[PDB]
């Protein structure tokens, strides 16, 4: 399976339940 | 050139070496 | 509507701006 791109918002994402997550979510 | 889908166990990966590694192991 | 692969030289990389990000640069 492959994932769908993320939003291009200058945020980082990671990769959780199929979603993009900002990294700083966990941070 | 494209990675491939992650677990949806609600977890969060970052893509490292083709893989979707736990984000909370860099945490 | 999916992203490119990130790199396998054994980094974790983000998802941001349609690129890969280490996720170290967030730790």
């Amino acid at each position: 399976g492959y994932i769908p791109e993320a939003p291009r918002d200058g945020q980082a994402y990671v990769r959780k339940d199929g979603e993009w997550v900002l990294l700083s979510t966990f941070l």
